[PDB]
RNA sequence: CCCCCCC
RNA sequence: CCCCCCC
RNA sequence: CCCCCCC
C-alpha cells in the first residue's frame, strides 16, 4: 500500500540521540565558584549593595547574580547540575573572610568572599560605593526604610528578575531583545525600581547577556535554578514575579509551533490548500514529537540543546507561510524577523485572517440549550 | 490531520516544575521562634491581654498571632512546615521565665517568653497595660465573667480569626481588602467584639498584613496551620468561625475560574461565539489542570506559588470577557478591578445575562413525572 | 543550521 | 507577570 | 462563616 511509504525522520533522529552508547565531557575552564547556603545571605547583601548604588557599575552583576542562584541551589546541587549538563568541574569553595585595607589613610574592615571569578579588591569597591550612596540617602530621608536598604531579602531575586527577562529573549541569540528586556523591566518590577536607585535594566541585562555568552554552562545553571525555584510551595511577591517572568521563557525559539495551533483554532482556510496538505504528514510528526518531549522542550532553544532544530516548522515552507500569514492577519506578529518562504500563501492567509476579525457568528450547538425560543 | 496540531503548554509547564531534579533552599534570616505545646497556654493568655486592653497597641499582634499558630502546631511540626516550604531554619526554643523589674518603685514579677522576635521589655508592657484595663473593668462591673477575661481559651483563636480574614484578601496583594476585612470582622465575630474591648479589626488586620509582607514564610506557616486546624474532628464555636473564614480564602486569586463555570451553568449565549470557541481547546486545558491539582490549587495565590500563573484565564481575552460580562449582567461583580480585553463581547454577554434574570421557564423533562395532568392545573 | 513578536 | 468582588 | 423545625 502507498500508505506504508513513509519515514518518521523527526522521531528517528531523536531516537538516535536519546540512545547514545557513548558520552562527551566538556572542560569548563579552570575553576567554578560553588557557593553553599551559608554564603547565600552575604551574596544577597552584595546584590543589595549594587541596587542601592546610584549609577552602579553592573560589570559584575551578571556573575554576582549567578553566584546567588548557585547559593540558593547550594554547592552539592550546583555541582550535580554542572556534571549532569556534561561539564568537568573544579569546584571552588566560597567562604567569608575579613579583609583589612586602609582606604583614605584610615584602616577599614570588609567582609569578603573567597571567589576566583571575583577579586577581593573589586568586592570592597562595591561596598565602598554603596556606603557613599547610603550616606547620601540617609542625608536625604533621615531614616532609611527596610524597602530602600541592601539588607532586604528581595535584593538577590530582584537582580535575578532581569536575568529571567534576558533568558526570555535569548532565543534571538544576538542581544536584540535588550529593548524589550528594559521595556518589560519597567512595566513589571516598577515598585522595585522605585526602592532601588541601582536597578538599571540596561546595565544589569547586558551583564547577564555577557555572562551567558562567555559562560554557556551558566545558562544551564540558571535554567535549572529557575525550574528549582519555580518548584517551590510559595514565597515572596518578588519570587512570584521571577517565577512568572521565568515561565515567559518557556517555548522561546518555537513561536511558530504555538502560532500553528492558533491558525488551526481560528480555522484559517489556507490550511486546507493542496501544498499545505502535502506537508501535513510531516508537520504532525513534529507536533507529536513536541507533545512527546513535554516540559523538557520548553527550554530547548534557551539552552542550545542540539535537538532544538527538530522542533522547526521552517522545513515546511507552505505550512509556515499560512501560519505566519494568519499571525500577521490577526495582527499578533511584528517586528518578528521571520520571512515566509511562499509569499502567495502568506498573503492569502493574511487576507483571510483579517476577514476573521470582522465576522463572528454564534454557534448554538455548543451550548446545552433545551427548549429554544431565542 | 489538523486535529493533531496541538500542544498542551499548561500541562507541560506543570510537568516540568513537578519533575525538578534539583532544589533551592532559602535563608529565612537569623532565627525563628518555634514554640511547642507547653508554651501554647501562655501565648493564649498574651493574646487575651491584648484583647482586654482598651485601645491596645496591635503592633505585635500579627507576630503574637503567628506564635500561637506555631504553638498549636508544636515545634516539631512547625520546623517541618518551614523546611518543606524551602527554608533554612535556625530554631529558637521558647521557654517561660520569671522576670523581676521595678515598675513605679515597687518590684514586680512577670512571666515572660524567651523570644527573639519579641523583647521581654515589650512583653511586660502588654501585661502592664492589660492590668490597667482589667482593674478599670473590675471597677465597672464588680466581678469579671469568664467571657470578658484574658484566661478564655477562645482568645488566641479570636486573634487568628481576623488573620483568616487577612488571608482571604491577600490575593489583591496591596492591603486593599482591609475595608472588607473590617466589614466582615463586624458581621461575623460580633459577639467576640462585645466581650473584648481590644478586638480592633483595623489594628489587628494591619498587623497581620505587615507580618505576611515582612515574613512571607509566615504566610506558608499560617496556611498550613489553618489546614491542620481545619483537619480537626470538632472544637469550639470560635474554632468553627475560624475554619469557615479560613475556607473562604480557598480559591482566592482565581475568581474567573469559578465565574467561568457560572457562565456555562447559566448558558450565556456569548460562549458560543466564534472567537470564544477558538480559545476553548486551551481554556479546557487550564480547567482540567485545576481539576488535576484539586485542593492544592486553592491556596496557590495566597502563598505566592509559582504555578499560580498557570491557572489564569486572562490569557484568553474573548472567554474572559464573556465570563466577566456574565458576572456583571448577573450583578455579582463590583468593585472587581478586572477589565475585559474585548469590550464588545463583554457588553453582549452583560446584556444577555441581564435578560436571563427576567425569564425562567420550567423544564418538566428533568423531574421524574409519570402521568402528567399539570397542563390542566 | 536553527532562531527572531508580545506578555 | 499574575491578581483584584462578595460571603 | 455555618446553623436554626419536629420527633
Ligand atoms: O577554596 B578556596 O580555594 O580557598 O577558594
Ligand atoms: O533558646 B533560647 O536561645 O534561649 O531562646
Amino acid at each position: 500500500a502507498l500508505s506504508k511509504v513513509k519515514l518518521n525522520d523527526t522521531l528517528n533522529k531523536d531516537q538516535l540521540l536519546s540512545s547514545s552508547k557513548y558520552t562527551i565531557q566538556r572542560s569548563t575552564g579552570d575553576s567554578i565558584d560553588t557557593p553553599n547556603y551559608d554564603v547565600q545571605k552575604h551574596i544577597n547583601k552584595l546584590c543589595g549593595m549594587l541596587l542601592i548604588t546610584e549609577d552602579a557599575n553592573h560589570k559584575f552583576t551578571g556573575l554576582i547574580g549567578m553566584l546567588y542562584a548557585m547559593s540558593r541551589l547550594g554547592r552539592e546541587d550546583t555541582i550535580k547540575i554542572l556534571r549532569d549538563a556534561g561539564y568537568h568541574v573544579k569546584a571552588n569553595g566560597v567562604d567569608v573572610t575579613t579583609h583589612r585595607q586602609d582606604i583614605n589613610g584610615k584602616e577599614m574592615k570588609f567582609e569578603v568572599l573567597t571567589l576566583a571569578s571575583l577579586t577581593t579588591e573589586i568586592q570592597i569597591n562595591i561596598e565602598i560605593e554603596s556606603r557613599k550612596s547610603y550616606k547620601k540617602m540617609l542625608k536625604e530621608m533621615g531614616e532609611v526604610a527596610p524597602e530602600y536598604r541592601h539588607d532586604s531579602p528581595d535584593c538577590g531575586m530582584i537582580i535575578l528578575c532581569i536575568a529571567a527577562l534576558v533568558i526570555t529573549k535569548l532565543a534571538a541569540g544576538d542581544r536584540s531583545g535588550l529593548t524589550a528586556v528594559i521595556r518589560r523591566a519597567n512595566n513589571v518590577l516598577k515598585n522595585e525600581m522605585k526602592r532601588y536607585k541601582g536597578l538599571l535594566p540596561k546595565d544589569i541585562a547586558n551583564s547577564f547577556y555577557e555572562v551567558f555568552e562567555k559562560h554557556p554552562h551558566f545558562i544551564d545553571v540558571f535554567v535549572h535554578f529557575g525550574i528549582a525555584q519555580s518548584s517551590t510551595r510559595g514565597g515572596s511577591r518578588v519570587e512570584g514575579i521571577f517565577a512568572g517572568l521565568f515561565m515567559n521563557a518557556y517555548g522561546a525559539g518555537q513561536v511558530m509551533l504555538r502560532w500553528g495551533v492558533l491558525a488551526k483554532s481560528v480555522k484559517n482556510i489556507m490550511l486546507g490548500h493542496a501544498s499545505v496538505q502535502a506537508e501535513m504528514e510531516q508537520v504532525v510528526e513534529v507536533y507529536e514529537y513536541a507533545q512527546k518531549l513535554g516540559g523538557e522542550a520548553g527550554f530547548y532553544h534557551i539552552l542550545n540543546n542540539p535537538k532544538a532544530s527538530l522542533l522547526s516548522l521552517t522545513q515546511f515552507p507552505h505550512f509556515s507561510s499560512v501560519v505566519l500569514g494568519n499571525a500577521a492577519g490577526l495582527g499578533i506578529m511584528g517586528e518578528y524577523r521571520g520571512t515566509p518562504r511562499n509569499q502567495d500563501l502568506y498573503d492569502a492567509a493574511k487576507a483571510y485572517a483579517e476577514q476573521l476579525k470582522e465576522n463572528g457568528v454564534i454557534n448554538y450547538s455548543v451550548l446545552d440549550l433545551t427548549a429554544e425560543e431565542l
